[PDB]
């Protein structure tokens, strides 16, 4: 549905990163950002958003120790297993900012 | 290339979205979060982070009105064209903070 730009405002774009101030559900603001790196990409010049499937196709998230995630994820033959990945291999911290690269 | 968490500590995972307060670059702390469900994927069962191209193949990013990104792309032959994206179509604001969904 997105929709942000009706109860937001001063909103501006620097690099790949997106960053506006937003109304709350009560009667205040915020200022939040977001990168747009992971969220579209480019197809022969053409930009476009990208599909995902985590929050669709696994469940029972995790933080083990300091940087490894874990959850539960459905295979091709439809079934949950249980995975793990290492958040430390791509996740950094950019000057108090967690960052994907 | 990655390890946020020899500067961040206190991190947490809820739903796709990672927590952490991190190290600053001069003395103190700050605490972010990002959005992983568009960071990571899963292929039939397992976690894999997902690769994307956009600031790699694309430069000078505008906010063109209230919420149009305009860059300019590299197309498969290696030629810079133009290309717009609303970032209406999915970019939200939840209670102050801006979502993809
Ligand atoms: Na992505």
């Amino acid at each position: 549905l997105g929709k942000f730009s009706q109860t937001c405002y001063n909103s501006a774009i620097q690099g790949s990163v997106l960053t506006s101030t937003c109304e709350r559900t009560n009667g205040g603001y915020n200022t939040s950002s977001i990168d747009l790196n992971s969220v579209i990409e480019n197809v022969d010049g053409s930009l476009k958003w990208q599909p995902s499937n985590f929050i669709e196709t696994c469940r029972n998230t995790q933080l083990a120790g300091s940087s490894e995630l874990a959850a539960e994820c459905k295979t091709r033959a439809q079934q949950f297993v249980s995975t793990k990945i290492n958040l430390d291999d791509h996740i950094a911290n950019i000057d108090g900012t967690l960052k994907y690269e």
